């Protein structure tokens, strides 16, 4: 393989190491598209993990800015060369929504001074920042002609995926001093996450969790209803990614909403969903 192949293989490794679900689905795309997805996804992961000082994050941002301003010049990247070389390669063939990467970077910087969200509006604003943006950047790769609708559908799906992630990770996030449910909603439902972490679930908690799960599910249905905005080859792949991730909600229920382990959809179940979907197509 070539040097560029090596850069993309590394991006693949990062994506698969982070999400078995998204790698399972997206690796089914045609070669050129899945490679572009590995590259964009790896860039988002590097941004999301950068703090663990803002030093490296600042480098990533300057690297992306160099690509945006001079896509066909050679750059001595400051952050992760393999990933930026791959992103630049993609940038030379596809329209990348650079502002969406900057919105993501801005959100991650803010996360440094994290304080609970006062309202669901702030929570959903956070979902846009860390995941709606990912949906936006992948949009040109997964569609033939991008319209505001294409971005809207991709943005909403990313945000729904983030909300499902939050619903899966209540426990581990709490251990890491983060609570994503809003203070407004916690007060309304009379839920104290630390109390639930210590004592186990109860009906108030389950009702609150289900309140958010219903939002994720409805947004998922709306996205499925508009799947035709994506290219014919990406449609079943996106449906699979979404279904695989959404199944996480049932896995949490089956584990009695436990705050003490990370539930998951086993590979065999992922293959079952692919079968059902791929049968529709
Ligand atoms: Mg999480």
């Amino acid at each position: 393989m070539t040097m560029m192949d090596m850069n993309f293989k590394y991006c693949h490794k990062i994506m698969k190491k982070h999400s078995k679900s998204f790698s399972y689905a997206f690796d089914l795309l045609p070669e050129d598209q899945r490679k572009a997805v590995w590259a964009i996804y790896a860039v988002c992961r590097k941004i999301d993990d950068s703090i663990d000082d803002i030093q490296f994050l600042n480098q990533i941002k300057e690297d992306i800015q160099s690509i945006e301003k001079y896509p066909y010049e050679y750059h001595h990247f400051q952050s992760d060369r393999r990933i930026m070389m791959a992103l630049q390669h993609v940038a030379q063939h596809k329209n990348i929504a650079f502002q969406s990467f900057y919105n993501l970077i801005d959100t991650v910087y803010k996360d440094q001074h994290f304080t609970m969200f006062e309202t669901d509006a702030e929570l959903f604003g956070y979902c846009y920042g860390v995941a709606g943006t990912v949906g936006e950047v992948l949009t040109p790769i997964l569609s033939d002609h991008e319209t505001h609708q294409t971005y809207d559908v991709a943005r909403r799906l990313g945000e729904s995926l983030q909300l499902i992630n939050i619903l899966r990770d209540v426990g581990e996030d709490f251990e890491n001093e983060r609570i994503y449910f809003s203070k407004q909603r916690l007060k309304q439902y009379e839920v104290d996450i630390a109390e639930v972490y210590q004592n186990g679930v109860n009906n108030h908690y389950i009702d609150l969790w289900e309140y958010y799960a219903a939002i994720a599910e409805k947004d998922f249905r709306d996205v499925m209803d508009q799947i035709k905005v994506f290219s014919i080859e990406a449609q079943p792949i996106i449906e699979l990614a979404a279904r695989i991730y959404i199944e996480i909600l049932d896995e949490v229920r089956q584990a009695n909403y436990t705050l003490h382990e990370r539930v998951f959809v086993e590979k065999r179940k992922k293959a079952k969903l692919f079968h059902e979907i791929n049968s529709k197509y």
